[PDB]
Formats: structure tokens, C-alpha cells, sequence
RNA sequence: CAUGGUUGUCGUCAGCUCGUGUCGUGAGAUGUUGGGUUAAGUCCCGCAACGAGCGCAACCCUUAUUGUUAGUUGCCAUCAUU
């Protein structure tokens, strides 16, 4: 990936001064306007060892889960995830997602099980109220659920954008020691991380370019 | 004031809990809280919670209109008689 890619994205924005965490000195270029500037330089050879790390976990068929329900980052997410062939979240992050992946597995097996039952024909067999309730049901299960109802075991990896708005998920990662490669920003923790990627988190631009840079590592590994 | 069974009572009030997960050294907590909404823990939304159970509601009886099958021991409009 490019200099100048990265700089057109609008990579190099961090956040406020007032709000970054003092970790992220390590990667921080200069402040400008009262805002920071990561280290593009930094960042390329960075991206480069996510890169090549991810295709490492793809050619050993792992599983990889992309999270992320910022506004931005939630479509990008979604959109490589699914290019790549791999799970994705990005509306809302359920406690015990990984943690609770036996309960929630019975929730997986609902939102199967409803699916087949349209197809089947139960559904015409419906009295109204019962056809018009399981179709709500669907829609949440879809809804939290659908980018990881086919997911076969925990992850091997998870990415994560902005990992100090995905809370949970980093804290779910840890407890599985599942290795993560996330977007960071000046404001984030880079210790929490196994792979840092510093980036802005809140250009949408920037977000695509580097959720795709990581698609296309799983896809290449594959 | 050894008990089973039966019953009163708060009160037909909307509550009482469990599984898994997570938090806390621990008793415990979370969920069951919060924004709305409801008669309701009723429902929606959000949420380190995701579900479930006993409740709530529904399924039940009766009452309020009516189609149809039946037409006596019931009914009498159409008819004639008492
Ligand atoms: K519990
Ligand atoms: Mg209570
Ligand atoms: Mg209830
Ligand atoms: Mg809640
Ligand atoms: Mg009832």
C-alpha cells in the first residue's frame, strides 16, 4: 500500500489532543490544528505486517471475524467480509458473542431453523399472528446475528475497528486469547492489541482501504 | 411448635427465579436496570449480557348480533276454529 493512498484516505487524522492516550506517542507524526498526526511511514511498514500476518492465519484455513459497528466502519466491514468469505459484525456486538458461543448458538440454530420453515411451507399453514411474529424474530436474529450465523468455531483472528468504541469484543478476545488486528487511533490502546495498525478511525475512506487491504490478505492466503 | 392433605392472606398485585456468560478477592451483582409503552417483567428500543422457566396474556365457561340443522312437550306470522 501507498503514501500517498494512506494520505488520500485522510490515514494520518487523529483525534483531539485532549483525548488521545499517551501509548500512542510511539506512532504519533506532529499535531496540527490541535489534532494529531500519525506516522504514515510507520503505518506502511505496519499495514505491511498485518498484511502478511493475516495471510498467514488464511493459510492455515483460519477463521477470521471482522467487527466493527462504528457508522463508518459497519457497511466497510461488512462489504469486505463477506468479499473475503469470512464473518463480519457490525450493528451490535452481544455480550458472550465468543465467550457465550454455546448459548449463542442456539440462537444461530433459530434463525436456521425459521428460514427453513418459510421454505418448507409452515409458514402457509400460519395463523397470521404466529407467521407475522416469527418473520419479527427473524429480523433481529439477522439483524445481530446474520454476519456470523455460518461462522464454524470461534475465530483464530478478529479485526476490529476502533477498538476502544468495540469495548466488548477486545475484552472478548482476550478471555479466548484470540490474537486482534485493529485500526487504532490516538485515542486507543495499542498494548490491547497483537497487531497495531495505525489509522484513523473516523474517515470512511480511510476505513475501506484498510478493511479491504485485509480482505485481500485472507483472500490471498486463500 | 412433629406432619400430609386442605384453606386464608398480601393479591389477580406483577412479580419470583434459573441456565450459560461476564463483573467482583467475597458475600454478591448483571439479566429483572435504563427511554418509551402497557392492566401487566405487556411490548418496543438501548444496554455485558444471551436465553429459559413459574407468573401476565391467550387457550376455557357465561353474556351481547347472527348463518345453518333440527321443529316437540316449545313458538303462532301466514290461515280457519276454540
Ligand atoms: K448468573
Ligand atoms: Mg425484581
Ligand atoms: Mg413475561
Ligand atoms: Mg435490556
Ligand atoms: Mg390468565
Amino acid at each position: 500500500i501507498s503514501m500517498k493512498q494512506l494520505l488520500e484516505a485522510g490515514v494520518h487524522f487523529g483525534h483531539q489532543t485532549r483525548r488521545w492516550n499517551p501509548k500512542m506517542k510511539k506512532y504519533i507524526f506532529t499535531e496540527r490544528n490541535g489534532i494529531y498526526i500519525i506516522d504514515l511511514q510507520k503505518t506502511v511498514k505496519l499495514v505491511d505486517a498485518a498484511y502478511d500476518y493475516m495471510k498467514n492465519v488464511a493459510e492455515e484455513g483460519g477463521v477470521a471475524l471482522f467487527v466493527g459497528t462504528k457508522k463508518q466502519a459497519q457497511e466497510a466491514i461488512k462489504d469486505e467480509a463477506i468479499r473475503a468469505g469470512q464473518y463480519y459484525v457490525n450493528h451490535r456486538w452481544l455480550g458472550g458473542t465468543l465467550t457465550n458461543w454455546d448459548t449463542i448458538q442456539k440462537r444461530i440454530a433459530r434463525l436456521k431453523k425459521i428460514n427453513a420453515m418459510e421454505e418448507d411451507g409452515t409458514f402457509e399453514v400460519l395463523p397470521k399472528k404466529e407467521v407475522a411474529g416469527l418473520n419479527k424474530e427473524r429480523e433481529r436474529l439477522e439483524k445481530f446475528l446474520g454476519g456470523i450465523a455460518d461462522m464454524p468455531r470461534i475465530p483464530d483472528v478478529m479485526y476490529i475497528v476502533d477498538p476502544r468504541k468495540e469495548r466488548i469484543a477486545v475484552q472478548e478476545a482476550h478471555k479466548l486469547n484470540i490474537p486482534i488486528v485493529a485500526m487504532v487511533d490516538t485515542n486507543c490502546d495499542p498494548d490491547e492489541i497483537d497487531v497495531v495498525i495505525p489509522s484513523n478511525d473516523d474517515a470512511i475512506r480511510a476505513v475501506k482501504l484498510i478493511t479491504a487491504k485485509m480482505a485481500d490478505a485472507f483472500i490471498e492466503g486463500n
